[PDB]
């Protein structure tokens, strides 16, 4: 009966109904002290949605690169790789600079109270750059898939796809027949993954309702106070990054911003609620093929962009750095501000593939400017932003995914 009517209704409109209702209901229950009820019963339905998305990440990445790399010539793949790497560094570098400007205007944490509390552990030492680069080659190809290591998986899939093309050009019929059979089986696996993604988004309206309700009930109350200025500075900066950066580049290269934003609305919104770039990859890759991007292009740029490209995260580090200093009353020299920009860019690619790189990257920036986290006083200031980290996390992820899609279109247009 009514089961069908739920289906024909547009999916995107159903998400907006859940998102608005989740924020409204979350605030009401939090005010009347019913946070435990939301945590016990409402949250598990939200956790089901994120587990479904993370299940498809590994099979869809390996299968897409093998098919994608086979279609594209080896020479063209090199030109695509160098272009996208240059794009990531420039956009991330400018995002940090934009965050510095916003912090100065708002001037957050001028007179916030400081109290001694729990001390953070000694910051994790970043692995040497030579170890990061050498870890791209997987010692065991099957071990990388089982352990969910994205970066080693990309390396093995690209070379496997290239080797298949040479086999299909051989003069031996037996070798040619075997190569086509292997490629067809892998191609079928990729197509099956996309079919599952469509079914998952039908459950998305329920999933988005639970996640927003839980966070607002427990954490939305703490926005009031000096932390409100921090939230205003970050979100205004994030809004500028989407408009002042991405839209300008799209106009320069001839891509229509209005046409692009219509296709990318699905990918942008789902990243806001899940707050996981890796979990959004199945949706993001589905959006890329809809625009008409070539299979070889988006199969390689999007998985790499999720790991290394952090535009919204970079702006978060720049704004948070000023807040800590303002709490202590320290003053940042113009030369020291330039040090932040260089440190943030290097840390983005210097922590590729390490678990929980968010903590390490922020610690490295604080150490560079002369404010080690080991200082007990900065730890109290640090543990103040983490009070509203989850709320800022929701908007931080949206910019990260947007930067990935914008770069893919620019390279695709240049491809011809
Ligand atoms: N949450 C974002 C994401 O999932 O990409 C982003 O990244 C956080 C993160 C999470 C796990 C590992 C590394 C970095 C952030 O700063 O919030
Ligand atoms: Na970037
Ligand atoms: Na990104």
């Amino acid at each position: 009966g009514l089961y069908r009517k739920y289906i024909e209704y547009p999916v995107l409109q159903k998400i907006l109904i859940g998102l608005i209702l989740g924020a409204i209901v979350g605030l009401i229950l939090g005010h009347y002290g019913y946070a435990h009820a939301v945590h016990t019963y409402v949250k598990p339905f939200g956790d089901l949605f994120v587990r479904l998305l993370k299940m498809l990440v590994m099979p869809i990445v390996f299968a897409s690169l093998v098919v994608g790399a086979a279609s594209i010539s080896p020479a063209r793949l090199g030109r695509v790789g160098v272009k996208i790497v240059v794009y990531y560094l420039l956009t991330s570098a400018f995002a940090v600079t934009l965050g510095i400007i916003m912090a100065r205007l708002f001037n957050p944490g001028a007179g916030i109270h400081l109290a001694v509390g729990g001390q953070q552990f000694q910051p994790h030492q970043a692995p040497p750059l030579v170890h990061i680069l050498l870890d791209i080659v997987p010692t065991n190809p099957f071990g990388a898939l089982a352990n969910g290591q994205v970066l080693p998986t990309i390396f093995f899939a690209i070379i496997l796809g290239i080797a298949i093309t040479y086999l299909m050009n051989s003069e031996n019929e037996k070798v040619r027949k075997s190569a086509e059979t292997l490629l067809d089986a892998i191609n079928g696996l990729a197509e099956a993954m996309y079919k599952i993604v469509n079914g998952v988004m039908q459950y998305a309206p329920i999933g988005v309702f639970a996640l927003i309700a839980h966070v607002m009930a427990h954490q939305g109350v703490h926005v009031v106070g000096e932390l409100a200025k921090v939230t205003a500075a970050v979100y205004v900066g994030l809004t500028l990054q989407i408009l002042l950066v991405y839209f300008v580049l799209l106009k320069i290269y001839g891509i229509d911003p209005i046409s692009f934003i219509k296709h990318a609305k699905d990918a942008m919104l789902t990243a806001f609620v899940t707050s996981s770039s890796s979990g959004t990859l199945p949706v993001t890759m589905r959006v890329a093929k809809e625009m008409g991007i070539s299979e070889g292009i988006y199969s390689f740029t999007l998985p790499l962009g999720a790991t290394i490209n952090m535009d919204g995260t970079a702006l978060y580090q720049g704004v948070a750095t000023f807040f800590i200093a303002n709490a202590l009353g320290s003053h940042l020299t113009v030369g020291q501000q330039l040090t932040i920009v260089l440190t943030a860019v290097l840390a983005s690619i210097g922590t590729a593939g390490v678990p929980g790189a968010g903590a390490i990257m922020l610690a490295m920036v604080l150490h560079s400017v002369g404010l080690p986290l080991t200082d007990p006083n900065v730890a109290a200031a640090y543990a103040c932003i983490l009070g509203i980290d989850a709320i800022l996390d929701r908007g931080r992820t949206m910019v990260n995914v947007t930067g990935d899609l914008t770069g893919t279109a620019i390279v695709a247009k240049t491809e011809g």
